[PDB]
């Protein structure tokens, strides 16, 4: 019975944690791009 | 009558010891497997 919990224990902190840090990686670089996008820089060529 | 109380007290004696000490690895052993199972680490990710 140790050993089912185990197991049990072993597989969901793996994939929820492997999700968790993808989900985070996605929506990080969603961010960057939102922030690309509200970053550009053509508007320099006032300048010239 | 000696050697046979002898060699009953012996032949006992060794028995009851051998058994006594395999019984007893077999427990701390069972213990040392409890204790494994309660003493997973892998929560240590959380930090991550």
């Amino acid at each position: 019975r140790n050993l089912a919990a185990l197991e049990a224990k072993i597989s969901e902190a793996k994939t929820k944690k492997n999700m968790l840090q993808a989900r985070a990686k996605a929506a990080k670089a969603n961010a960057e791009l939102q922030q690309t996008l509200g970053g550009l820089g053509t508007s320099s060529a006032t300048s010239a």
